[PDB]
């Protein structure tokens, strides 16, 4: 009787999988099903589902989730294999947790600025220059372009600006991350949300922008510039948009932007009785040079195994995405981190709906994010 192993995954991933699930399945014989998940709903889905024995036997996603899911059991430990040498550290450490590896990892990433050359031919150096440049883009095409867009109240696509003026999440000590000591209600973070405040009040974002409204009218060529990452590139590519990648303009002269790093990979679910085949999928297959390769071809970021880098490392993109990357901060993956993001997101949707100060909003969030943590 043939075996199954099912995927859960972003619509990012889903072509390069199946068609690599089929190959696996022609040689092999496991049948391998590859299923779209919206990401922001990946991981509950998991948490739910996972203990009921119906949770994919695999899923892809950040490394900021594996404290959380490796704490309550539900992802597999991926023991030693002969590639493990061939991907990077940093990116192999970003999904352990505890002493132990628990995902194979095939990409980093950060989010930086895209822009449409066909209005912003060369890329604004600071804030205040890409604010004049989108003032300008509203005032000139009267509305059927958007100057600047970004994900306004998701702390996610904010954090560039509250770490670059030194707000910090928990903070990192030698001896570790102390997540009694939370900074994102500290001088830098109100800075950092003051100037998100300061878009809005200047109308270069309004209130109700989100994600979807971002991506959409950029790869509709209805935006001269937003701030996303590398998952998106594809689809502007595909829609025949003539984009580039630059770093988040300086927030003040020498002052860069830092946004989060995130590592994508493969975790295997503990719960699974697939869970053996799983890993051998992942780590027979999926880690090797021309798989990671392709999957990079289907869906570019910036690749974690090394001889896998080495061979994007002069696309124009790569560059971009990198320069970014490189004042950025990788996301702490403990299982606290789990307890931010909500909190965060609501005091951003205060601020950017004229609800309350950005003192009130992030004060309040970092009590509430240290309520849930104690
Ligand atoms: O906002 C809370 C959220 O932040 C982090 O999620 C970000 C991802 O790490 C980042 O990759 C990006 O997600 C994209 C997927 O990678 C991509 O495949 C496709 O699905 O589009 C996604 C963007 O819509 O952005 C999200 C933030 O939205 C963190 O990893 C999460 O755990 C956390 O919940």
């Amino acid at each position: 009787m043939q075996p199954k192993l099912t995927i859960w995954c972003s619509e990012k991933q889903v072509d390069i999988l199946q068609k690599l699930g089929e190959e696996f399945k022609a040689k092999y014989g496991v049948e391998v099903e590859v299923q779209y998940v919206n990401f922001q709903d990946i991981k509950s889905k998991f948490l739910t589902a996972a203990p009921e024995g119906q949770g994919a036997d695999i899923i892809v996603g950040a490394h900021d989730w594996v404290g959380e899911l490796a704490v309550n059991g539900l992802i597999e430990p991926i023991p030693n294999f002969s590639d493990l040498k061939n991907f990077y550290e940093t990116a192999l450490n970003a999904f352990s947790y505890g002493g132990k590896l628990y995902g194979i990892p095939y990409a980093m990433e950060a989010i930086a600025l895209i822009y449409n050359k066909d209005y912003v031919p060369e890329p604004p150096k600071t804030m205040d220059e890409l604010i004049e440049i989108a003032k300008q883009i509203d005032e000139e095409f009267g509305g059927e372009v958007r100057g600047f867009i970004t994900s306004a109240a998701e702390f996610y696509y904010i954090a560039p600006f509250i770490f670059g003026y030194g707000g910090y999440v928990f903070k990192q000590t030698e001896k570790g991350l102390d997540v009694n000591d939370i900074g994102l209600a500290n001088e830098g973070a109100i800075k950092g949300v003051k100037l998100l405040k300061r878009l809005v009040d200047e109308g270069i974002l309004d209130p109700s922008d989100n994600y979807q409204i971002m991506d959409s009218m950029f790869r509709e060529g209805q935006a001269a510039m937003i701030i996303n990452g590398p998952w998106a590139i594809k689809a502007y590519k595909d829609a025949g948009i003539d984009y580039g990648v630059a770093p988040i303009p300086d927030l003040e002269p020498g002052v860069p932007a830092r946004p989060f790093v995130g590592v994508q990979g493969f975790m295997v679910n503990a719960k699974s009785p697939n869970k053996l085949l799983a890993i051998e999928f992942l780590t027979s297959f999926i880690a090797k040079k021309e798989t990671m390769y392709r999957i990079y071809l289907g869906d570019p970021r910036l690749p974690s195994r090394k001889d896998v880098l080495e061979l994007v490392k002069d696309n124009p993109d790569v560059v971009g995405f990198t320069l970014s990357a490189a004042n950025g901060i990788p996301m702490p993956n403990v299982p606290q981190m789990a307890a931010v993001w909500a909190a965060m997101n609501d005091a951003l949707n205060l601020v950017v709906n004229g609800k309350a100060t950005v003192e009130e909003a992030l004060k309040n969030a970092v009590e509430r994010i240290k309520a849930q943590i104690q």
